[PDB]
């Protein structure tokens, strides 16, 4: 799937200070999302792969705990 949602359960979601770490987080879950499927589909090679998945991690408004989740998610002949 080419699309991620942003679900706002109530009023206090849309502070500034919640659109700004829900949205770089989004960001990086859409871009990893894509780039397994294009590693999975043999559509990049694994030094592609590596390259952009650093480049996905770089973002300085992801917590580190995420950043994690998104790392575990990588199947090992890629590393
Ligand atoms: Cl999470
Ligand atoms: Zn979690």
């Amino acid at each position: 799937e080419e699309s991620i949602s942003l679900t706002f359960r109530n009023m206090n979601d849309f502070t500034p200070e919640q659109v700004a770490r829900q949205i770089p987080r989004l960001k990086a879950m859409l871009a990893m999302r894509s780039l397994l499927r294009d590693l999975k589909a043999n559509l990049l090679d694994n030094v592609t792969f590596r390259k952009e998945l650093e480049k996905i991690l770089r973002d300085p408004a992801l917590s580190q705990t995420l950043r994690d989740e998104l790392r575990a998610l990588v199947p090992e002949k890629a590393w």
